[PDB]
């Protein structure tokens, strides 16, 4: 059938799968997005305000974290100028507090566990158990209403309750989301992918905290779930990386022994020995999700030196490049599966076969482009609306190379006994933001793709 009919059977199985997941555990993190949507004169006065001559040498080449307002201006040209995604830690009293002048355009639930949960438990009607650091008021009630619970302690025994009714009013953990469109201009520079670039600035989810709740107890609060998406490692540094990572392999140990897949959502990791201790822990994981950014970035510790610049240039990045990124992801980690996506197509390298891994994507997709036009999804309804949206129209050049390369059919091939799922993309040309999209994607694949194995 045709890639329109595909997207058709694939959303209307999944809105009846979907809601048959009894339980999914997100965690680590979880916080307040401040959306800006970037005014070109407002960022060019800045950058000469902060000091231009290193706004440009940062746009360059992204620094490890920002401690100026010149790396952050120059982190955030450096998105623009790739039209790529990136965050760094803001570890500048100063400088979180430029940026708190500065403002933003929204408030919205941040951070991967937060995001999920919200779409997952608010919007799919499927019950969630969510890690937050730091239960604000404001945190709590960016928490839509439905089945999303996290743990608490009344005598000895775990008591789920929605965040609203958490009893504390903790910190407000926040992240500023600098937004920009395709077509950005900043001087001379033109953004050529809508995306936008993150400075995390709070001091919980930096340090991947996790509530006394999810340690020992752990095992009381997942006894429910079928299914597990852990994310946060990303902001850890060699410095601060042991403790954390000893508390999510215990939390592996323990879904592991319950034979409950669980999901790590990869995200922009500057520190490379963090970056190494991650893949090092993977082969605990059933799946991995990530971009092309990511992915480039894995390459590079792995030696992959020519893999990771092609992962870097423009859209869409080689699909076959990004399918031998992916081979030795597997090989080198035993990770089951690996969903990649990136602007016009996604890729899913299993060990096992199936068309629900398709089709998974599929539904991703059109969660994916609903997310692009409402900056947030309200209802399963909205998704399948988003059929509207046209196929992409670069991905058949795409989809052709990998025909030639892995002989995909109907976007399925296999390549070294691992099966090879691709699927063209549903664009949607005005997005209001970007933020977010990534997690939506993700989650709604891995989700999906289990719901169709019931
Ligand atoms: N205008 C758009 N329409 C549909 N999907 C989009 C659009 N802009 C971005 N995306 C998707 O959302 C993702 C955001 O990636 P990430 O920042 O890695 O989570 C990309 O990999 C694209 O698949
Ligand atoms: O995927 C979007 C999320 O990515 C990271 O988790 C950022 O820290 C968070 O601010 C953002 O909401």
């Amino acid at each position: 059938p045709t890639w329109e009919e595909l997207y058709k059977n694939a959303i209307e199985k999944a809105i009846k799968s979907v809601p048959k997941v009894k339980g999914v555990l997100l965690g680590y993190n979880t916080n307040i997005d401040a959306i800006k949507y970037l005014d070109s004169k407002d960022l060019e006065e800045r950058i000469i305000k902060a000091g231009k001559e290193e706004v440009i040498k940062y746009s360059e080449e992204l620094p490890d974290k920002i401690n100026t307002v010149s790396q952050l201006l120059g982190s955030i040209l450096w998105s623009i100028r790739r039209g790529k995604a990136a965050e760094l830690f803001v570890e500048s009293c100063p400088v979180r507090f430029y940026m708190k002048r500065w403002g933003w355009n929204e408030l919205r639930m941040g951070g991967q566990a937060g995001i999920m949960a919200n779409l997952l438990g608010g919007v799919y009607g499927v019950p969630v158990i969510v890690h937050v650091p730091q239960l604000s008021r404001l945190q709590a009630n960016l928490f839509l209403d439905g089945p999303i619970y996290v743990p608490t302690l009344e005598n000895g025994e775990v008591k789920l309750i929605h965040p609203k009714e958490f009893s504390g009013d903790e910190e407000n953990c926040i992240h500023y989301i600098y937004e920009f469109p395709r077509g950005f201009r900043v001087f001379e520079f033109e953004a050529p992918r809508e995306n936008r670039f993150i400075g995390s600035a709070d001091d919980y989810n930096t340090t991947l905290f996790i509530r006394e709740e999810f340690r020992e107890s752990f095992s009381e609060v997942i006894k429910n779930v079928q299914l597990a998406i852990l994310s946060g490692l990303q902001a850890l540094t060699k410095e601060n990386y042991k403790e954390p990572f000893e508390i999510v392999k215990s939390n592996l140990e323990v879904l592991n022994e319950r034979e409950i897949p669980v999901h790590l959502e990869f995200a922009f990791t500057p520190d490379e020995k963090v970056r190494e201790e991650i893949l090092n822990v993977l082969g605990m994981f059933y799946s991995v999700g990530l971009n092309e950014v990511e992915l480039a970035s894995i390459m590079e510790i792995l030696g992959e030196k020519k893999l990771a610049k092609e992962l870097l240039a423009h859209d869409p990045v080689d699909p076959i490049a990004v399918t031998e990124a992916m081979l030795k992801l597997a090989k080198k980690t035993g990770v089951k599966r690996i969903h990649f996506h990136t602007y016009g197509y996604y890729l899913a390298l299993t060990e096992y076969k199936g068309e629900h891994v398709r089709d998974a994507l599929l539904f991703a997709a059109l969660a994916a482009a609903a997310k692009a036009m409402k900056g947030n999804i309200t209802s399963l309804e909205e998704i399948r609306e988003a059929t509207s949206v046209p196929v992409n129209e670069k991905a058949t050049q795409v989809e052709e190379k990998l025909r030639a390369e892995y002989g995909i059919k109907e976007g399925i091939g296999e390549v070294e006994g691992y099966q090879i799922a691709f699927i063209p993309t549903k664009i949607v040309a005005k997005p209001k933001s970007t933020v977010g999209i990534g997690d939506t994607i993700s989650s709604s694949a891995f989700i999906g793709e289990f719901s169709f194995t019931l």
